[PDB]
């Protein structure tokens, strides 16, 4: 079914979820710290589940990928081999910034919110600190109590605000990842495709202190007790079964103006694409000069390659459904349904208008700020203007620190410094710093207006990149200790100091600083017109009788539908793969090269009493209808009785589109069969000791 | 069903037909000159078929490419445009070495074609001349009457030998071609692929001289009027209908050796599919500066990305189905089974052994041979070799003149070279003798031993390359006229000339002559080992109770089966594609950029009465369980009634690995829907007098 429903429209869905086949009753998913709903986590920009009593976490393998790679070395590559922890001794720290986020309580701060902002009058400015101070005020009160981080979610616009509570746990240890020709089989020549055949699933255990509170890592730590988690389906899932995912979808787009759309189509997706592919090549090439480099910059390079495909799958997706024409149609017939309306209806067309009048800005700049905010956001470029930031923010009291700089952040950003250790090459990071030149003096004269990076190029060609490069090169900040001691340090130190990364990032915090204040005047003006605005194309969108439901915005949502195929012309994608599909895409070589334990065991027809007799194989993969988007990945799929029958991992090539102008017709969720996962885990990457803790060995 | 069946087979699957569901008795089919058989003619690389009184012949687009291209400027590009002759006035000559030839007779001079071997005894360079000269005597006598062409034939490694008799119309044109959007919609991104939508067909009428014998182009020629003409199918073809195609079959390597398969592989197919996308490459970016090289060369372009793709899809297939095990598995299965027979089985034994030896020859000098063989068939240096080597053979008589330098092949040479004239760019030709040089040069000094090459290269970089280039470009055999001027020319003039190209040939000629010498050598040898080795691995495979039937060898072959889709892992391939496939296709650019013509057509749902309500749509294409290679293309499609219901044109992706091991399951040839060519002349490029003259208006 179409539709990321916000846990407070379960009223409104429970009777399409037992029409789909839900036996659980509606209003047990109405307890979201019950079982199942309580069992699901947020990872931050993915999802995961508890699975044991004794804090076993499941996720994908490309949710993991990041602890994986922090954890791997080119002697000791488990991105490449399995990792398995035979012992809870065994088990790798995820790293300082991994996050299971546990959600305690859900608070509509609506009114109270709408009050704050109002307070405001007409100031834009005003408007945004109002809403930042309200948001800072909620935080604080709900954080009072250790061991909990909240967040005030803004929905449909600004028309709803909630204050999602959560018990942090700060102490995620690694368990299993199967091999990478299991977790990412078919690589980036299947990413967002069907057919596939991926084992995308990894396992983490949750920590916490002695005490029962969240703690950093310590030897001492001791696994988290999760109230609820869930049970792997004993109930063969088959085509048509009901399932449903409850997750964290990130950002939708369907509610976007047909301007911002067109932006999206015509520049940012093309360009990123372009850009990306070419920085791909380059660390690419890096990775085969010094297999470090490779380690190093793997989580960036699977996240660069799974953007960059996804912006070309998105453009195809938007020539395919005509996503202009619609995004048009929809919009003009909006604003007609908004005239015939007689007075209610004058406001929601200026807060249209309004809307209009923002997409006029970046036209000749759009390139130049891409390639400038990509060279600032290389790594000990980046690591300086961070590190900078901070030290101004810590002047101020923690309450008018800029939302990232608050104490309660400073854990993260230390965090940061530390994982980059694992993600940082000099080598590498002054060929990223060359590629962003590059472009920047590449721009037309015209264009090439940033005051500060042309002092420091002194010039417009490659002699001018080089040496900026070369002198950037003299940057202490690539040494942790280093960052450490900077991470602490007055903003005076910063100003004195003579490494070129520190001295760049004290020039262009000036600009950072005024372009940050015009995106808050922005964000202050759409915060009236922005939730008018989409209430009247809700609104409109209820008129029409389609489905009503928020954009995602990092919040809980569930779907729910049926596994099923889809078809195009002459082709019937069924909704299963099964171990012979695996066997069959073999070439030895990457991304195509699953272990030979795998490749016996399909041979052998060792099915490990997990075939299904409809499929006369184990499934692999399976396709449904349900609306996932980024941040489900590592989603639980559960059956019509809440048991897991597989995890969200990816869409197929038609979904893509489906975050601006969603397709009923094409639009897939592909996720992981928990048959797989266990075969896996006995056939061919063993886990006896996690089967054991999951009861099925 | 599996096989490519010779019609005295017919017995054999007399009952597999009836049980497909053929309707027509199967001695209706053994008449190679009656109703429908009598039909279907060669085209020579292609097959068609008469489809009315007039001498009015249907085969694919890509088979008539050739004599569209040659009818085809910048200015005026019909391979673009479609080509449409209203009245017989308006039909362009397909050029002069199109052929269209009509099967007279099949006689078996197995027995005759062994004594002339046998009666040479143990010289196999005598064995050679015994064959060549028996060759030459069966067919110098079966071209005795005016109009006619023989060709002798080998099956089954020589276990038989037969002489085909055709008529050879020599004034073929063309009536029709849709645009190259239709013909070859989705261009090399949908070749070799299902799902298809392709227009594959064109229309080419069979002209003769008013005496009614087969003569070259003239104005006075009238239309062909054939015995037998196919009838376009009333029935509508459905899924599990029988179908059936009769006709010429190029080569298959189903009795190949072991070891000639691993050679195929692991050095041919990769090392051409390499080189030939290089020089796609280099011809596709010559295009885009010159429109003049790009129809010039489309012919060529389009030919060598149907092989380079082709053997990608065998590499792939080969790996799919472990080519490389059955491969093995099958010969150490025969040569076991022949130890098991006693005195039996010793000759097959023999032969194998001495079969073996030929394959090591053509190991060590394969990459020399490849490069130096691409040379000399560039166009100047190809044409000058071909020119210089036929003055050589005029010297001698005609019945000791080297097969395709006799009296009955000088209309054919002097044919190609006219052709040249459209398919040759000087600057293309340049780059293309480049590429193949710094192929040569950049070989280990050990390989680089062509003698004449080395001399007139005088160096092994680009820069003596540039030069040999540089030389050769004084050639004069860019003209035409040129080209018809040695065409005349004796030995000595060849010898006396300061063109360099001709020079070259001359140098050249000597060591061409001892490889073929040698190459007849290896060939005698050959001629009676590959009989005994594959009459063993028949017998082995009739013991096993596997299909029987030989390798295609460009003779005629009926293959059958039924209307079916064919599945993967995830996918159901369903048996049609329709209109609303080809629309959702669309891009506006090449190769997905049909005529607005079809689209305004599909987005009315304008089916001109051709709609198959089982599809809700007219049907494009057509997947069945045929088995068909390289030369079936244009092959009439016969329903269970012999009337057509298609063309063969292509296969789908997991039949290429076909031509060494047989895949029943994903094996299917791809249709062109006869409804569908219907549709384009009656919605799309207007052909509405052939619609008359086929009896659909």
């Amino acid at each position: 079914a179409e539709g990321m429903w916000v846990p407070q429209q379960l009223p409104e869905i429970a009777g399409p979820l037992q029409k789909a086949g839900l036996k659980l009753s509606p209003e047990q998913l109405a307890n979201l710290t019950g079982d199942p709903m309580g069992a699901v986590v947020a990872l931050g920009g993915c999802t995961a589940s508890f699975v044991s009593p004794q804090g076993l976490v499941v996720t994908n393998h490309h949710c993991a990928y990041g602890a994986i790679q922090l954890n791997s070395t080119a002697q000791k590559n488990l991105i490449k081999d399995g990792f398995n922890a035979p012992t809870l001794k065994d088990e790798l720290s995820a790293g300082p910034n991994a996050r299971v986020f546990v959600l305690d309580q859900i608070t509509d701060v609506t009114a109270q919110a709408k009050a704050a902002i109002a307070g405001a009058g007409n100031d834009p400015l005003a408007r945004s600190r109002a809403l930042d101070a309200f948001d800072k005020a909620q935080v604080a009160a709900c954080e009072a109590d250790a061991g909990f981080r909240c967040r005030l979610y803004s929905f449909s616009g600004g028309n709803t605000y909630r204050l999602f509570r959560n018990m942090e746990i700060k102490d995620v240890r690694l368990v299993y990842a199967p091999p990478g020709s299991v977790g990412k089989f078919g690589g980036d020549v299947d990413n967002w495709m069907w057919p596939r055949h991926t084992g995308d699933f990894s396992f983490y255990r949750a920590y916490v202190g002695k005490d029962g509170k969240p703690a950093a890592f310590a030897a001492d730590n001791v696994p988290y007790q999760p109230k609820h988690f869930l049970k792997f389906a004993d109930q063969p899932l088959g085509a048509d079964d009901f399932v449903m995912v409850a997750g964290y979808p990130g950002r939708t787009n369907r509610y976007a103006l047909a301007g911002e759309f067109n932006e999206t189509a015509s520049f940012t997706y093309p360009t990123i694409a372009k850009h990306y592919n070419a920085v791909l090549k380059m660390i690419a090439d890096a990775g085969k000069a010094d297999a470090d480099v490779k380690v190093k910059y793997a989580a960036t390079a699977a996240s660069m390659n799974n953007v960059a495909k996804n912006y070309l799958g998105q453009l195809e997706g938007f020539k395919r459904i005509d996503a202009a024409g619609q995004k048009q149609a929809e919009e003009a017939a909006v604003l007609a349904w908004l005239k015939k309306q007689g007075a209610a209806g004058k406001p929601a067309l200026a807060a249209h208008a309004q809307l209009l009048k923002h997409l006029d800005t970046s036209k000749s700049t759009r390139e130049r700020d891409l390639f400038v905010g990509q060279f600032n956001n290389t790594s000990a470029v980046g690591a300086a203007i961070t590190l900078y930031r901070l030290s101004i923010e810590r002047s101020k009291p923690d309450a008018e620190r800029e939302a990232g700089y608050q104490e309660r952040d400073l854990t993260t950003i230390e965090g940061g410094l530390k994982q980059m250790d694992r993600r940082y090459v000099a080598k590498m990071d002054q060929q990223l710093q060359t590629y962003w030149l590059d472009q920047y003096v590449a721009l037309p004269a015209a264009q090439r207006d940033n005051e500060v990076l042309n002092k420091w190029l002194a010039g417009s060609d490659a002699a001018a990149v080089k040496s900026l490069v070369n002198k950037l090169g003299g940057t202490e900040l690539g040494s942790l200790d280093t960052r450490l001691k900077w991470f602490k340090a007055d903003r005076a130190a910063f100003e004195a100091s003579n490494d070129p990364a520190i001295q760049y990032a004290v020039a262009v915090m000036p600009a950072l600083l005024k372009q940050e204040e015009q995106k808050k005047i922005r964000e202050g003006e759409s915060l009236t017109a922005r939730p008018l605005y989409l209430q009247a194309v809700a609104d409109y969108k209820k008129s029409q009788g389609e489905f009503v439901y928020p954009d995602a915005n990092l919040s809980l949502r569930i779907t729910f539908g049926n596994v099923m195929g889809y078809g195009k012309d002459g082709v019937k994608y069924t909704p299963f793969t099964t171990l012979e599909g695996v066997a069959a895409k073999e070439t030895g070589e990457d991304p195509f090269d699953s272990p030979k334990a795998l490749l016996d065991a399909v041979k052998a027809k060792r099915y490990g009493g997990l075939e299904d007799k409809r499929l006369g194989s184990v499934p692999v993969n399976f396709l449904s209808n349900l609306d996932i988007t980024g941040g489900n990945s590592g989603s639980p799929v559960l059956d019509a009785n809440g048991k897991l029958v597989g995890l969200a991992f990816d869409g197929n090539w038609e979904s893509v589109s489906s975050n601006w102008v969603f397709d009923p017709v094409m639009t897939r969720m592909i996720a992981v069969d928990s048959r797989y996962m266990q075969w896996i885990m006995q056939e061919v990457a063993p886990a006896p000791q996690l089967l054991k803790e999951l009861n099925l060995a």
